[PDB]
């Protein structure tokens, strides 16, 4: 995140951190006990996930739940066009509720945000493109562009600085929005934080994600 401002413990406790041999590279959010929701542009081959972290330095035993995926789903993503982006995570197990780990709710099908809506993105991203991560997680401020400044499959925002929003790391962190995962960081142009960002639009996804989410299992085989 750029131009943002370091987050307290459990300020935000449905943040997942997605892993690589240990390395933080994208973000998502707990939707379901079993499930994380994330960006298919995050996707590799025997990652982790990890929920209840602050410091992506530190052990924190007492507050991180660690899970291997089970099964991953997408819909019709198109990394060419950017489109769909969007990636559920099963999890090994239930993720446990506590003060550290909660699931973020998410929008009803076609649930709009109006351009001028306040929302936050929070993650452990980078502050400059080709910067490193942030051990700590940091959040920003942002608004909700106008529609001619977006496309119908995202949900945009941008910042009244001249530098603030995602960057290398936050992939998948969601974007929230009075109270709901109204999106799921995909891509910016330019230098991090110009703007727009650009966040797949959860909400014309929520059918086909109650279906992931009511019918778990790796699938056919
Ligand atoms: C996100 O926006 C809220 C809403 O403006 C900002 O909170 C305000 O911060 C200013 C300066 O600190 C205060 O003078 C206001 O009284 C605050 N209002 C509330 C509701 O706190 C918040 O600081 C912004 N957060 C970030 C990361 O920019
Ligand atoms: C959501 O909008 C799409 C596109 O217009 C429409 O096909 C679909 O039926 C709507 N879904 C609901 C549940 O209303
Ligand atoms: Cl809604």
């Amino acid at each position: 995140i750029v131009g943002g401002r370091k987050a307290r413990p459990r300020q935000f406790p449905f943040l997942a951190s997605i892993q690589n041999q240990g390395r933080h590279f994208c973000g998502g959010a707990l939707i379901h006990a079993r499930f994380v929701m994330t960006a298919a542009s995050c996707f590799p081959g025997v990652s982790t996930v990890v929920l209840g972290a602050y410091d992506l330095r530190r052990r924190e035993r007492q507050s991180r739940q660690t899970f291997s995926i089970s099964s991953m789903s997408e819909n019709g993503y198109d990394p060419q066009q950017n489109l769909n982006d969007l990636m559920l995570l099963q999890l090994d197990r239930e993720a446990n509720l506590t003060s550290s780990v909660t699931i973020l709710p998410l929008p009803l099908q076609n649930a709009t945000v109006e351009a001028g809506t306040r929302c936050q993105v929070a993650g452990w991203g980078s502050q400059r493109s080709g910067g490193r991560l942030s051990r700590f997680p940091r959040f920003v401020n942002v608004t909700v562009t106008p529609e001619d400044q977006c496309r119908p499959n995202n949900v945009c925002t941008g910042v009244l600085t001249r530098r603030g929003g995602i960057c290398n790391g936050d992939g998948g962190t969601p974007l929230v929005c009075e109270g709901l995962a109204h999106g799921v960081a995909s891509f910016s142009l330019g230098p991090c934080g110009r703007g727009p960002d650009f966040f797949t639009r959860v909400a014309l996804f929520r059918d086909w994600i109650d279906g992931v989410l009511n019918n778990p299992g790796p699938g056919p085989a």
